[PDB]
């Protein structure tokens, strides 16, 4: 018998390639997101606290969606953005403001509490080593190395006393003299903070946007790439890809009239066909920025992800946003 | 609130999406499938049974990893199948060899037990529908019909008669008369069960290998292509792959002497950089077919895979075939 196992990297590759699987340039996959549905669930739908039915993986399901479908439009690289748990060092609204572990993965200079630089967008860092006094997971050991060496972790007694700042030694290992080490790992520029992060997550750059930019990314002094040619995506162990797509009824006119009852579904579609004169016709690939439901071949592409939602009104002239979650 | 869902579908995707990123370009991954390890796991180590440790996913593990590393090889898209479950019909030595649900996907024409055309492959099936006496999943639900409104599982007491046979409708529908309706899906070619098959998976080929020959499967009368553009594998969701690599003593000639001490290690490494000149060299991604640990820059690539198995003793003109299954 064998011991195998698939790492935390693999499912980073696999979030990679699934963004890499779309584009410009060669034989490259196109992806769109569809909205439909102006039929109300119920004469429930509008209340407080109404929550729809959860949509049926079927082919019934794939069907309905269809039937009810009134726009579709293109995904493009640029609104998906890989993405990683938010830790802000000092935010005392949530547990351990000061306290953290070898490992964590934490944000100073983005608040107040926080602040550590005026001229420099968000800064994260990895904690490397804590405090030797503490405990351990594996409550019986009482000495930090014997707990890590062990495969335990260890939880320190003593605060970080201030947040980690600048980007520290040639290596960007910072040492505050608190008991606490750090890894400068990258900044976040303010467009992507203040219009992509939330308060659960940052953006962790793709890798060709940190060979393309990497002043922009605060990376100009890593020296990592030498072996993981940017690849800060997987340091990191980003695994979620986060869409800031957008359906902007300039481009569908007749579903945004004044008075209407709004939308209820969305649905992600890979690769669907154009539509046909003769069913038997050769297949054409969708590639255009968006298609009336008409205009492409009933139930082509493969539709992996699907929503119901309580409706949202569209307005003329207006756009609205739609997000969504993938976790590889 | 917003009730959303990943379909079976996405995870069809993300197999296709690893299968095809493998090839040349910074938006497609080299694959490289390592061995190594000839210092002994323990002295039981031989012993029947015997079971090595689990690897480890951290850095130290991946430097162990290269540190015991004997050589590397290439992996390519022919040495990739994706794979479902095989259940083939009547065979007692497994549980329920005449009792079916909707959508299971059923194997006939592999032995006396299942002929139904001589001369052609292994044909598989998809049922449709089973007879209307049972039980639900759903205990409180005595009508069959309902009890699938309600997303239940109906189990037939009657079992079936006779297997299927035939391509079946226009649609492929096929009555054999008892109660049991049944969907033709493809054919596996004769080389394809002895080389790739297993008696616990049957290969579904890729959609492009399909649609450039549909009569290889039985598949020359298909018509959903019209839609699904040969995507056969999303149809049968389809989400494991089988691997079927060669390391051939030829390659490492040393490595595989008399009086061997074998390899117990496999990882699978993607992009690995080879090596440099000097440090700041620019990367230079891994494209040959065989690699000596020293030519590659160490721990370059991500290592999406690790497996520790007893010793396997190499030696003059051999080739052991490694097979890994990734389920996405
Ligand atoms: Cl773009
Ligand atoms: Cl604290
Ligand atoms: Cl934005
Ligand atoms: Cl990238
Ligand atoms: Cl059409
Ligand atoms: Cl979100
Ligand atoms: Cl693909
Ligand atoms: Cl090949
Ligand atoms: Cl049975
Ligand atoms: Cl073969
Ligand atoms: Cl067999
Ligand atoms: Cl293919
Ligand atoms: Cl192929
Ligand atoms: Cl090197
Ligand atoms: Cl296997």
């Amino acid at each position: 018998i064998y011991r195998a196992i698939v790492t935390s990297k693999f499912r980073t590759e696999k979030m990679l390639n699934f963004y890499n699987s779309i584009g410009s340039g060669p034989d490259k996959n196109t992806i769109f997101i569809t909205f439909g549905r102006s039929e109300p669930w119920s004469s429930n739908e509008n209340e407080v606290g109404f929550a729809p039915p959860y949509p049926t993986d079927s082919v019934l399901g794939v069907t309905d969606m269809w039937t009810h479908m009134m726009g579709t439009v293109k995904v493009l690289p640029s609104m998906l953005d890989a993405v990683i748990p938010r830790r802000d060092w000092g935010d005392t609204r949530y547990p351990d403001p000061y306290t953290f572990r070898i490992n964590d993965i934490v944000v100073c200079n983005s608040a107040p509490y926080n602040a550590t630089e005026s001229g420099a967008g968000w800064l994260v860092y990895r904690c490397l080593d804590v405090p030797d006094t503490g405990m351990c997971s594996i409550a019986s050991l009482t000495d930090k190395d014997e707990c890590l060496k062990l495969g335990g972790k260890w939880t320190p007694s003593a605060r970080s006393m201030t947040p980690p700042e600048g980007r520290g030694d040639a290596e960007g290992t910072i040492e505050p003299g608190d008991g606490y080490v750090w890894e400068y790992l990258f900044e976040i520029p303010p467009d992507v903070s203040i219009n992509r992060c939330t308060n659960e997550y940052i953006v962790v750059p793709w890798p060709e946007e940190l060979k393309e930019d990497p002043t922009r990314w605060g990376y100009e002094d890593n020296l990592t790439w030498q072996q993981d040619d940017f690849g800060l995506i997987y340091r990191v162990k980003a695994n979620t890809i986060r869409f800031k797509a957008y359906l902007d009824s300039v481009y569908f006119p007749e579903a945004a009239l004044p008075g209407n009852k709004g939308f209820r579904q969305i649905s992600i579609i890979t690769n669907p066909l154009e539509a046909k004169a003769h069913p038997n016709d050769p297949n054409v690939k969708a590639e255009k920025d968006y298609y009336d439901p008409e205009d492409l071949m009933r139930h082509s592409g493969e539709m992996i992800y699907m929503e119901n939602r309580p409706p949202i009104i569209m307005a003329m002239d207006q756009t609205e946003e739609i997000n969504i979650l993938f976790t590889f």
